[PDB]
């Protein structure tokens, strides 16, 4: 079961990114490789370093814009035929939201 | 002939320029001198995305960072009132620094 959320907690977004963008298997909120080795999940939606892994991982062109408006950041992901667009107060969250929108 | 081409610029040189021209830090012997007596190293602005993002949020203009699959890979827009400053680079950190310096009248080829 699933539900469309208007705004999800970073911890939850990091899991969606882990599996949907990086294809990792998640189990009880950990990444599990080869079905037996556990790893913690990167804070994609909080660190720009982690979030940048997202930017590079995506196959599409990506635009990150910083302004002084509200919300501060805007991200564009150019999916074939159409472009996804999102807003967020931080670059890492706008990046993750854009990535998830393109999938 | 009024202008001349400078000596080669290494990433570490770009970082020094960022520290002083963008952050206004005190630079003495490749160090950021805090309180005129305490020194720190200069962050890898042109190499680390965390350091480079500090530059993004420092610049007072809107900034845009684009990653494309064509070349050069990265493009940065710094929206200076006079007219946007756009640069290219193979990495986001370097493109960010190149664009920040262009916003302070320091082009880089």
């Amino acid at each position: 079961l699933y539900f469309q959320s208007n705004a999800m907690k970073p911890r939850d977004i990091n899991k969606l990114i882990a599996s949907k963008i990086f294809g990792y298997e998640i189990k009880d909120d950990n990444i599990i490789k080869d079905g037996r080795y556990r790893l913690g999940i990167p804070l994609y939606s909080q660190n720009i370093e982690s979030a940048w892994q997202v930017v590079e991982k995506l196959e599409y062109d990506v635009k990150v814009t910083k302004t002084d408006l509200k919300p501060k950041y805007q991200v564009h992901v150019f999916v074939p035929g159409g472009v996804k667009m999102v807003f967020a107060e931080t670059a890492p969250m706008a990046i993750c939201k854009g990535a998830l929108a393109s999938v």
